[PDB]
């Protein structure tokens, strides 16, 4: 017996896509938690704006701006953070303080919510992740911007915090490239990457934007994310590059590509609760096998076991990253290989063995057991199994 798998991959009910692709419940919900994150930093920053006019028309003293800072949403910090946030307002000089005043932060989702690749999490700890960024509109800076690393990052954790306090279960975390909030009951959380961008730039290509509709991309070596650790506090790393990547990927594979990249996905988060290769190491290995590759987009069963048979390869050759600034490649290449990536391997090895068995199985019951091996005991319908021509 030959079984053929497209529809328990396809099947928008009952397949797996049908499993992964989020329920309106949950898009709706990540959507509205965007937007409340995205209106209380932009309020937050309003009132911090609010201090430094009141300074800017009028001499205050610190202890003044402390007290005016620790009635704001910026409260929610420690206080040694607030007396920092007050600290920088009181002493930058009017250059840039009149930078500040004209700074309104902008926001923009980045992967897999905006690419559309997010699946539904399977095990107990893996959550779904949405990553809107932060931009923060300022003149090109070679060392360091008018406003301070320090007071931006302050501002936007106060704003995140502030959320925290008004909402049971939900903790903030800081993490290397971003400020994130958790929500563990709702498997949610949200990543606050923070960028500055050239001030004139966006001014342009903003104006041009609303010109030329009714009813644009910046330069990408200025667009700069925060560091939170370490001391360099700012590196050249354009998610757009990231973005543009995958979509052009899509148009020159086709929409087939989606799909696959959503069953790499669900394998790993089935074959490790946490841990496993990055989603978008996988993604890279499935684009370059995909343009590589003859394979057949009707039969998405095929496809998988074609993908299947070369990602070993793909990988033990190390994974190069699509943004060439990139300092590491996304997997490393098998000579520096430890434990982590061994492990990876081994899994990666053991998928096409777990497809092929899925093909030669006995019953269509046996076929549904098998596969659920790679992706877990997900798709429970062994209907959409058919016997092969
Ligand atoms: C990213 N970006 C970027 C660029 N270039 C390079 N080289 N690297 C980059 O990262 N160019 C554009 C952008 C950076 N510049 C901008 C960033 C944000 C905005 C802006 O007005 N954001 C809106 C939200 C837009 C939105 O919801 N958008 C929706 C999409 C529309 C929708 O879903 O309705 C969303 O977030 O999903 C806002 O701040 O309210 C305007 C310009
Ligand atoms: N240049 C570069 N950008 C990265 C890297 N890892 C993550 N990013 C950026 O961060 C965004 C989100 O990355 P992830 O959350 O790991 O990937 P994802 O595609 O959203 O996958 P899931 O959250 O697992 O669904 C990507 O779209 C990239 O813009 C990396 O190694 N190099
Ligand atoms: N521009 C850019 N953004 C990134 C990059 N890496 C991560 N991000 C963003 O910041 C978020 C958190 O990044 P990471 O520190 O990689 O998160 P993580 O390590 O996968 O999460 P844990 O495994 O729980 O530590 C991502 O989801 C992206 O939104 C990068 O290289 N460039
Ligand atoms: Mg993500
Ligand atoms: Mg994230």
């Amino acid at each position: 017996m030959t079984w053929n798998f497209h529809q328990y991959y396809t099947n928008r009910n009952d397949g797996l896509m049908g499993k992964l692709v989020l329920t309106d419940e949950e898009k709706n919900n990540l959507k509205a938690l965007r937007k409340i994150i995205r209106l209380r930093t932009r309020d937050v920053f309003e009132e911090a704006k609010g201090i430094a006019k009141a300074v800017k028309k009028s001499a205050l003293t610190f202890e003044i701006i402390q007290e005016k800072v620790s009635t704001t949403q910026i409260k929610h910090l420690s206080d040694s953070e607030q007396r920092e946030v007050a600290k920088l307002i009181y002493e930058m000089d009017d250059d840039a303080r009149d930078e500040f005043l004209g700074l309104t932060p902008r926001f923009w989702t980045q992967g897999s919510f905006q690419y559309d690749t997010l699946n539904r999490p399977f095990q107990p700890g893996q959550e779904m992740d949405i990553d809107d960024g932060t931009y923060m509109p300022m003149p090109i800076f070679e060392s360091e911007p008018k406003i301070g690393h320090s007071l931006l990052i302050l501002l936007v954790d106060a704003s995140l915090k502030s959320l925290v306090a008004e909402n049971h279960g939900w903790k903030f975390e800081a993490k290397q490239t971003c400020g994130r909030i958790k929500i563990e009951a709702e498997k949610t959380h949200i990543d606050v990457p923070m960028y500055a961008i050239p001030k004139d730039e966006f001014q342009k290509k903003q104006i041009a934007l609303e010109a030329n509709r009714s009813f644009y991309e910046l330069d990408s070596e200025n667009v700069n994310l925060a560091l939170r650790e370490g001391d360099r506090k700012w590196i050249n790393s354009d998610p757009k590059i990231v973005e543009d990547w995958f979509n052009d990927s899509c148009i020159r594979i086709g929409k087939h590509l989606r799909k696959v990249c959503r069953f790499m996905k669900a394998w790993r988060d089935a074959q490790w609760d946490v841990g496993g290769p990055s989603s978008i190491s996988l993604m890279a290995a499935t684009v370059n096998i995909l343009d590589s590759v003859a394979h057949d987009a009707s039969d998405l069963g095929e496809t998988m076991k074609i993908i299947a048979k070369h990602l070993p390869s793909e990988f033990a050759r190390g994974v190069e990253s699509p943004d060439s600034t990139d300092e590491k490649p996304l997997f490393p290449p098998s000579y520096k290989h430890g434990p982590r990536e061994m492990d990876i391997m081994s899994k990666l090895e053991r998928l096409p063995e777990i497809l092929s068995s899925a093909e030669s199985a006995d019953s269509k019951s046996e076929a549904l057991k098998k596969i659920n091996m790679a992706f877990g005991n997900r798709v429970t319908n062994s209907e959409l199994i058919v016997l092969a021509k």
